[PDB]
């Protein structure tokens, strides 16, 4: 009851993690997905939607190395 509160933020800490991820591959999966969990300190729920939205917003900003 009243459990599963909301405690998942998004800033330079988590962003940096996912950030280096995309530079390696635009389509991860159950494989690397497991490691990403322990690395972000939060459930995989947030992980799924992040990649999704990123594709739409990344209409041009998506070059590897500048």
């Amino acid at each position: 009851m009243k459990t599963t509160r909301v405690r998942t933020v998004l800033n330079e800490k988590q962003l940096h993690t996912l950030r280096t991820c995309y530079a390696a591959n635009p389509r991860p999966d159950a494989l690397m997905k497991e490691q990403l969990v322990e690395m972000t300190g939060l459930s995989p729920r947030v992980i799924r939607v992040w990649f999704q939205n990123k594709r739409c917003k990344d209409k041009k900003r998506s070059i590897m190395m500048k």
